[PDB]
């Protein structure tokens, strides 16, 4: 059984500290507390650089901004181009989040004109039309005299926007739970929990070819089929339309992968940050009232938002940027060495992983005074510019979040509407302080519920 004790002497030899890996498992057992908790604990114990093992895969965490800049920007195309080892994914191998090396550079180049600020300005009325249904669905829950579970309200809004901006179909997620789009896309929420299949190829990466050969995918095969068949039937009759017009050619299999992955990526994360932003505005009433004072001063008498009004709301941008500091839903940034590389005078083998602990650097007292406190004033345009390698909620470099500007616009349009019409405050069922759960996509331990009062 030559598999278990092959690489577990690397960091010990290189002089890089870290937790003691168990045979076969590595340090994988330490993840059960959540990657956010494991990363902060390692940061406090070892410092600038530590080393863990996902099975037999060596993982080197780095916290020096000069080193982060080299891995995310300088040597991106040359060493650290790909994110994590390929797993059994089927045709989703052409998804932009999975594509590697030259194939990723090509797919990223084709999709880049779709997510420019110019195309976002053209789609602004499309995104904004989903604010009405959000305010309406939130109005009835407010007049019921009962608390509002934010994940159901903004989860439905996030699915509505991401599907409407992808296919042009105006789903009413909250009022049509039995819709096939809603039930299929709902299964994406299981992402973030324990995945034995994903963990099996982590500990035994040689199983990835076997699973592919047996047509086993890390994605919900039923949901991937519904979306792929839905994408095809629509092409006979938008993110989809922008990708059809672009047809270096984007194949039919590749385009179906990008449509699916954009829905997968935008659904829960947008829903999660939107709930975190409202929790902070409720537990900080003066922060909420000041933000309401800004929206009303720019948009008088509940005026419909325009692009220029949304972009020129500074205090709205500060609140969102601070919610993302406290809760970067993608806890960390990961990269793979496509060759033997020397990082900060340390020789790292090919295929090893480099983790930028975003969450740990976001709560570091060395960079943020009172790091556990929601202070939007950190992102005031008068202070010194925040380090782009310490604050990395969307990552940095050629391979950062391609939908960063879209997600920020999608959330702000929602925040402006709900604040134009409602105020938010806690109640007996609200957890203070907020306890994060162990899920790999940041979620609270108990669902956020807030009292929603209309301003009229
Ligand atoms: C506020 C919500 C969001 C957060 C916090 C977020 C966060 C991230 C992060 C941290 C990465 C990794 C970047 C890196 O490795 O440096 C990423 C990648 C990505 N995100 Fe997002 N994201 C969000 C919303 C979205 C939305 C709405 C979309 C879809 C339009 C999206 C699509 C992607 C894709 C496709 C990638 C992979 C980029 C690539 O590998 O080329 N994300 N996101
Ligand atoms: C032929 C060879 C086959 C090889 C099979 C390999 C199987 C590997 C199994 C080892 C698992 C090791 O687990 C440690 C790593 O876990 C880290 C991530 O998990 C953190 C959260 O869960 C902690 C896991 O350990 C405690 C058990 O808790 C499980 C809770 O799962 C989430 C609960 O939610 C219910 C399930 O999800 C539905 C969500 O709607
Ligand atoms: Cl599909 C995949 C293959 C290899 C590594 C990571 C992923 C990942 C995923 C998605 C669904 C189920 C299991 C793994 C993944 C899992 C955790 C963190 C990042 C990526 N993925 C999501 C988008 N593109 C790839
Ligand atoms: Cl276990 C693991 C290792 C490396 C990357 C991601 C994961 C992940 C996870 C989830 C919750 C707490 C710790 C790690 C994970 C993180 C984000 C999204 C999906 C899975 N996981 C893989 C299989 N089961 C769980
Ligand atoms: Cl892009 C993507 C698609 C499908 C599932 C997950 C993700 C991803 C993510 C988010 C939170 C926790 C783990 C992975 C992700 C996939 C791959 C690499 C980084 C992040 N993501 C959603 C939005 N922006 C990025």
């Amino acid at each position: 059984a030559l598999y278990g004790t092959r690489t577990h002497g690397l960091f010990k030899r290189l002089g890089i500290p870290g937790p003691t890996p168990l045979p076969l498992l590595g340090n994988v057992l330490s993840y059960r507390q959540g990657l956010w908790k494991f990363d902060t604990e390692c940061y406090k114990k070892y410092g600038k650089m530590w080393g863990t093992y996902e099975g037999q895969l060596p993982v080197l965490a780095i916290t020096d901004p000069d080193v982060i800049r080299t891995v995310l920007v300088k040597e991106c195309y040359s060493v650290f181009t790909n994110r994590r080892s390929l797993g059994p994914v089927g045709f989703m191998k052409s998804a932009i989040s999975l594509a590697e090396d030259e194939e990723w550079k090509r797919i990223r180049s084709l999709l880049s004109p779709t997510f420019t600020s110019g195309k976002l300005k053209e789609m602004f009325p499309i995104i904004a039309q989903y604010g009405d249904v959000l305010v309406r669905n939130l109005r009835r829950e407010a007049e019921k005299g009962k608390p509002v579970t934010l994940k159901d309200i903004f989860g439905a809004y996030s699915m509505d926007v991401i599907t409407g901006t992808s296919f042009g179909v105006n789903i009413d997620s909250l009022n049509n739970p039995q819709d096939p789009f809603v039930e299929s896309t709902k299964k994406f929420l299981k992402f973030g929990f324990l995945d034995p299949l994903f963990l099996s190829i982590i500990l035994f990466p040689f199983l990835t070819p076997v699973f592919e050969a047996l047509n086993v995918s890390l994605f919900p095969k039923d949901t991937i089929n519904f979306l792929s068949k839905s994408v095809n039937r629509m092409k006979k009759s938008d993110f989809l339309q922008l990708m059809i017009d672009s047809q270096k050619a984007l194949s039919d299999l590749e385009l179906a992968a990008q449509s699916i992955i954009f829905i997968f990526a935008g659904y829960e994360t947008t829903s999660s940050v939107l709930s975190f932003t409202l929790y902070e505005l409720a537990t900080h009433p003066d922060v909420q009232q000041k933000l309401q004072k800004e929206i009303d001063a720019v948009l008088p008498n509940k005026a419909p938002p325009t692009y220029d009004a949304v972009v020129q709301m500074e205090y709205l941008d500060m609140v969102v940027n601070e919610t993302l500091r406290l809760f970067p839903v993608a806890i960390r940034l990961e990269r793979t060495c496509k060759k033997d590389v020397e990082i900060n005078g340390v020789f790292i083998p090919k295929g090893s992983m480099v983790v930028i602990p975003t969450y740990a650097l976001h709560h570091d007292p060395k960079y943020w005074t009172e790091p556990e406190e929601f202070r939007p004033e950190r992102f005031s345009k008068k202070k010194d510019s925040i380090d782009p390698y310490i604050y990395t909620p969307f990552g940095t470099g050629p391979r950062n979040c391609i939908g960063m500007r879209f997600a920020l616009m999608n959330m702000k349009l929602a925040l402006i509407r709900v604040l134009q019409n409602f105020s938010f405050k806690p109640c007996k069922e609200t957890q203070i302080p907020l306890k994060l759960d162990t899920q790999g996509l940041l979620q609270p331990e108990k669902p956020i519920v807030l009292k929603v009062d209309s301003r009229d």
